[PDB]
């Protein structure tokens, strides 16, 4: 579990979503396994604005933050779950490092602050959620 407070939004794993994140919905993307919702009170997260391709990632499996090299955004096929079929999820950033189903929701962050969340994974491969492109987080 896990999420990013910036400003007035609050992003989660859409698959993980509250019925209260469904209730104030700003906007959601089930190819991107994202979604954000509005929040009353002020979030203080910073979002990077880069194209770095390392960073740092909180793994709750392990209670630890390990450092990992990722791929740029892109399409990456997907095995089917009990809340999706098989796909392509697109802006994922995968690396080699552990993760378990309970990691989703952990910040990847760089130097310029935070990059994405944990979305998938398996067989010594963790895959991050990128929210840099969504500039709109900060307005
Ligand atoms: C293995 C689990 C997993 C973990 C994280 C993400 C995806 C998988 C499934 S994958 O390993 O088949 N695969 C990752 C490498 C890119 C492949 C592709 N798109 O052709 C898809
Ligand atoms: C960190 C996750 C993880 C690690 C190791 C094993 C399994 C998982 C979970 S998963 O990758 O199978 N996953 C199920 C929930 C929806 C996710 C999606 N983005 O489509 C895909
Ligand atoms: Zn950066």
């Amino acid at each position: 579990s896990g999420a990013i407070y910036v400003g007035n939004y609050r992003v989660v794993n859409r698959h993980l979503a509250t019925h209260n994140d469904w209730a104030n919905l700003v906007w959601e993307d089930s190819s991107r396994d994202l979604l954000v919702s509005s929040t009353t009170a002020q979030g203080c997260d910073t979002i990077a604005r880069c194209d770095c391709q390392t960073g740092v990632y909180y793994c709750s499996s392990r209670r630890k933050h390990y450092p990992v090299s990722f791929s740029k955004p892109s399409l990456i096929f997907v095995e089917a779950s009990e809340y999706y079929p098989a796909r392509y999820q697109s802006h994922l950033m995968l690396a080699v490092g552990h993760s378990e189903p309970g990691d989703c929701g952990g910040i990847l962050r760089c130097q310029h602050g935070v990059v994405g969340i944990v979305s998938t994974g398996g067989n010594g491969l963790v895959g991050f959620a990128d929210v840099r492109d969504l500039l709109w987080l900060d307005e």
